[PDB]
């Protein structure tokens, strides 16, 4: 299809079009990307991801069209600690994508250790909400919590300082305009605190014509829950001139 | 998801989200539901169907909601014969639906001979465009080409007279309003000729909560091409009170 859109105001346990990978599962009408114990407390060493089953037609070579898309979602992070880790990310990748071996912790379940910073070895665009930046294990991160745009590497091409608020929902809007090639991210807390980061990228040179979209999250030594509360997505192939 | 929509202004051969059953296949940017030879001519004894891969959430028992949906599409039928057969239908059925054994010809690839008219043995709602009504074989049909609403039986709960026009595209809009439980069908030819038919049905007593939507067509002794040219669909769960 040239256009596709779906919306999950909440996430009832009875799902049919979501691909669950790793420890991701439904709990309390929300998607818990990372594992939690019987009491709902976050645990260490856990990775989880979800992808919508239907493939998205991001661009079409024959017609020279590229899709304009928008993804709106909200999530919250909670942890008994204060150095919750590692983060959640919205991502776009080939349809057959699976959790790379050894991609836990700071690799957010998106990259393999050996090629995490090798742009020519990956095919993925992601918007990460990174809460752990210890320079001994996350050498690629700026020294502070941040939102970043990742293009084929765990080392963001662009970032903005962000504030982690335990238990508060962050509302996010990610937009890609094929006319300007601008991938825009706007995140806001209920009180109006706003964060913005943008970057110009030609999706055609990074991803194949058909892709899948979803979310990934991980916790290594440090942990926190990565709760996806709602999500809507829409994409429309448009002629770019 | 509570809401889902997709649009196929045309059908390029590079498809990822359609389930092809029987002889259905893409040719010349359109879906040929029934088999055609090398020259693109229709042949006898053929059945074919397509279904969008993502499941649609039709109704939800726990929340007492029912989907409001709309399906817009266009097709054309063509045949060198005086009596092209057998017809095409838009349908809704359980997610694991497949072509029943012996459902060719007048059964449109939707029902098995043994239970074609047994409403308690089927789970399907279809809008048929029936061009073959020979009273000796299709005994259940009115004696003329017609548009029919089928609820668990090849014997339409309602039909209206319709004219078959060789090679002309018919545009159809099928709507279901959960508030009134009215399933409306509006079909038009390019010259303005219009056909309307409506029926009240509680979808909750006929179909499971999750379903797949698609098209089906068949040709028995007589034949014709059944070409699906475009299709857009949208559905949204709504509180019914
Ligand atoms: C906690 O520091 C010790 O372990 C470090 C390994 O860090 C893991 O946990 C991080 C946060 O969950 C995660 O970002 C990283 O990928 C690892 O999974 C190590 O680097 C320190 O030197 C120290 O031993
Ligand atoms: C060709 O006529 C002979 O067979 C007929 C069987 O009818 C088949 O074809 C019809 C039109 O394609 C279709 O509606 C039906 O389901 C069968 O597939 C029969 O009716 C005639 O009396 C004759 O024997
Ligand atoms: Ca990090
Ligand atoms: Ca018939
Ligand atoms: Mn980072
Ligand atoms: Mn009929």
């Amino acid at each position: 299809q040239d256009s596709l859109s779906f919306g999950f105001p909440t996430f009832p346990s009875d799902q049919k079009n979501l691909i669950f990978q790793g420890d991701a599962q439904i709990k309390n009408n929300a998607v818990q990307l990372t594992k939690t114990d019987s009491n709902g407390n976050p645990v260490a060493s856990t990775v989880g991801r979800i992808l919508f089953s239907a493939q998205v037609h991001l661009w079409e070579k024959s017609s020279s069209r590229v899709a304009n898309f928008q993804s709106q979602f909200s999530f919250s992070l909670k942890s008994p600690l204060s150095n919750g880790a590692d983060g959640i990310a919205f991502f776009i990748a080939p349809p057959d994508t699976t959790i790379p071996s050894g991609s836990g912790g700071g690799l957010l379940g998106l990259f393999a250790p050996g090629t995490a910073q090798n742009t020519s070895a990956n095919q993925v665009i992601a918007v990460e909400f990174d809460t752990f930046y210890a320079q001994d294990s996350n050498t690629w991160d700026p020294n502070y919590p941040h939102i970043g745009i990742d293009v084929n590497s765990i080392r963001s091409v662009k970032t903005v300082k962000w504030d982690r608020r335990d238990g508060q929902s962050l509302n996010v809007l990610v937009t890609f305009n094929p006319s300007t090639r601008n991938l825009d991210v706007v995140a806001t807390y209920s009180d109006g605190t706003r964060y913005e980061v943008s970057y110009e990228v030609d999706v055609r040179s990074v991803l194949p014509e058909w892709v899948r979209v979803g979310f990934s999250a991980a916790s290594g030594e440090q942990y926190q829950t990565h709760t996806l509360e709602s999500w809507s997505f829409t994409s429309t192939l448009l002629y770019t001139a």
